């Protein structure tokens, strides 16, 4: 079966790079049941908290290079290299990204995520999980992948969908608990599927805002990743305590936490 | 003589799709630092902007854009973009948006897609700060947005400097304002002309909170490079300010210096 190119751009054109689907496994369509958005949205009254008076910022004059440069400073256990690569220390991380109150300049060192997709990915059919995604080159690790995008609902709100498949939860620890649902609206992590053994990261994320009920998702490698290879993160344990009574896990790894297999040897040695 | 210097090689701090230097050769001015360059609208008080995505009128092109079948076109009143992305023609455009099933390069974008010509922020002989054409610019292009703070009529009015207080002019409802005092871009700095030659429109792109239209500025004929930009601050401002200052743009027809004051004044 010959490899079909089906969409040049599931994103019409409002990333950085064009994200073009194929499949070569099957005779599904180009996927069309939601919108695709490139940038969070909402469809009842979230109104994000934008006032610039309140943003911390920093005063910079240089690249925000220095250990000096408040935003750097406020960025829990994590930091950007010249290349704009994450480096961790691992509570976990969060960035604060420069923004519009700072003295700093756009292309300064810690602008990355909003800098947005900079990679060659790709929306295609696999052979056992649907539609995933995978990179058309070679990605060192550390690197921004893409940002986890949808519409912003509330825990309440969230625990009344039908369909949680495209469920983020944003866990906030202070304040109410706000979740990200790509099943209408989302961008390409919509597709991004389960690895046991992951090769991306989830990252919360200020940027144009501080608004703490909205930490943006960003994906990093967390390892140098080959061309072809499939992009996945650990959804978590939560996502299948639930969703393990309708499916397990198909990653194949040799360290799946999640399969039929490994469920009933975790339930045997609890 | 005096030389012209170049005192800041982008004010915008790259914010901008281009660089906007400044530079003074009139006097001894720096470059102007009491404000905060912002390259789109800023709230320091929440102004409740719709956003919800299911509220936006939205087409199902999935061409161009180009074709009377664009329900954001046919919403547009009394104007259009042609395909060089220039302006024909109180109008009032609704871009493409988020919601739209057309491309992001479509071609009702063009407010949208920020600052394409080059633009210079200079000293002028008698009325401050200016900004001028550093290229050709054709009837109808899209120069630069006013930019600033989004404020409600009722703190305009308690506010102490209006001179970069800019009325959206909302025939229905709620009044706002844009001040671009404390934070602004570009348009900050345009300064009136008796002789216009840009004109304020208002626009519609990813919100259409109709209390909260964003203000385009288009050239309304051909630009040469050089060229002070302005536009007709209109008899509002004018009708306030000729008590403490009058008009300098120095066109044979100005409405607003002290000549044109000295015969009103005389008629009545
Ligand atoms: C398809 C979406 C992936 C599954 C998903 N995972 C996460 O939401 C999630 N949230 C966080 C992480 C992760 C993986 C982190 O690593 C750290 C954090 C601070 C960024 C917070 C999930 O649990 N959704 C809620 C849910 C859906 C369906 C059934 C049950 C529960
Ligand atoms: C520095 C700003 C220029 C002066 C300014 N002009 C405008 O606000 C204005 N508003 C509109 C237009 C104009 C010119 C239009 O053409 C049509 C429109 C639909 C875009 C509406 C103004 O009146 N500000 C309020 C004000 C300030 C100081 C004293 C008194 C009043
Ligand atoms: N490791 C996995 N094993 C089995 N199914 C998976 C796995 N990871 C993701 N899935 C499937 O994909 C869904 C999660 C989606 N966010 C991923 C995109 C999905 N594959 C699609 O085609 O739309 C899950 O609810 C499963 O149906
Ligand atoms: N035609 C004009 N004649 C005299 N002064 C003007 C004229 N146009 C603008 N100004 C001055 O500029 C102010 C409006 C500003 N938005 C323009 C930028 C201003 N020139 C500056 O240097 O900051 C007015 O309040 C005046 O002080
Ligand atoms: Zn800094
Ligand atoms: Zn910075
Ligand atoms: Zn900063
Ligand atoms: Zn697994
Ligand atoms: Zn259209
Ligand atoms: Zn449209
Ligand atoms: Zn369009
Ligand atoms: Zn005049």
């Amino acid at each position: 079966r010959t490899e079909k190119i089906i969409c040049r751009d599931v994103a019409r054109g409002y990333e950085n790079v064009p994200i073009p689907c194929v499949n070569g496994v099957d005779g599904e369509p180009c996927p069309e049941d939601y919108k695709y958005i490139s940038e969070n949205c909402e469809t009842s009254t979230m109104n994000i908290d934008r006032n610039i008076t309140h943003l911390q910022h920093c005063t910079c004059v240089d690249d925000c290079s220095s250990s000096n440069c408040l935003c750097g400073q406020l960025s829990i256990r994590c930091w950007y290299d010249k290349d704009g690569r994450l480096l961790q220390e691992f509570e976990p991380p969060l960035i604060f990204e420069c923004n519009q109150a700072c003295s700093c300049w756009r292309n300064c060192k810690n602008r990355v995520v909003q800098s947005g997709i900079k990679v060659r990915l790709q929306l295609y059919r696999t052979a056992k999980m649907g539609w995933g995604v995978r990179a058309l080159q070679t990605i060192p690790q550390g690197t921004f992948i893409c940002e986890y995008v949808g519409e912003l609902i509330s825990d309440a709100e969230a625990d009344v969908r039908e369909d949680d498949s495209y469920l983020f939860d944003l866990d906030n620890k202070d304040g109410e608990v706000y979740c990200i649902d790509a099943r209408y609206y989302g961008n390409i992590s919509r597709f991004i599927n389960h690895l046991c053994d992951p090769n991306i990261i989830p990252v919360r994320v200020f940027m144009l805002h501080q608004d703490l009920r909205f930490p943006r998702i960003a994906f990093f490698s967390s390892r140098d990743i080959r061309t072809g290879e499939e992009l996945g993160f650990d959804y978590g344990d939560r996502f299948w305590d639930i969703k393990s009574k309708y499916f397990t896990c198909q990653c194949g790894s040799e360290k799946c936490k999640h399969s039929a297999e490994a469920i009933a040897l975790e339930q045997s040695r609890l």
